[PDB]
């Protein structure tokens, strides 16, 4: 949505940035990229938001509410219905806090939480194997530049 995406996520991203040390525009850029500027929603079975902008799956460790999404595979001429549980967050703040908490709790991402710029962080992330793109930093860095042009 035409820069409303920032109006929605900018404050929670900043607060998570300040909690974790992860650069503000990095978080925002990852969200903007992995949700298509927020156009990809993961809604609960009743249409309500999950606020789960990174599409994080729900595990046994997750104690919160969840939503199940049904997709389909046409394999061996059979139509297999597969279900996937996603975390439901209270707010975009909980969503982004859940994300950076993970980052904080794993030394493989030390370089992100002490990065001086967003672009440095995007580089530290690529190293650590995030997204398993070896040219990940570049995808993200263009998005970051686009976020900064807006701020
Ligand atoms: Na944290």
């Amino acid at each position: 949505d035409s820069k409303d995406f920032l109006a929605r996520l900018s404050l929670p991203a900043r607060l998570a940035s300040e909690q974790s040390g992860v650069p503000h525009h990095l978080i925002l850029a990852q969200a903007a990229l992995e949700s298509g500027w927020g156009q990809r929603q993961i809604l609960r079975e009743n249409g309500e938001p999950s606020y789960n902008v990174f599409g994080v799956k729900a595990t046994a460790s997750w104690k919160g509410p969840v939503t199940e999404i049904t997709t389909t595979e046409y394999e061996n001429g059979e139509a297999k219905k597969v279900k996937a549980k996603f975390r439901v967050y209270s707010s975009y703040l909980e969503a982004l806090s859940d994300y950076v908490a993970l980052l904080t709790r794993n030394p493989r991402y030390a370089a992100v939480t002490t990065a001086a710029t967003a672009e440095q962080g995007a580089v530290a992330l690529q190293n650590a194997g995030y997204a398993t793109d070896p040219n990940y930093a570049r995808k993200l860095t263009s998005m970051i530049q686009q976020l900064k042009a807006m701020s």
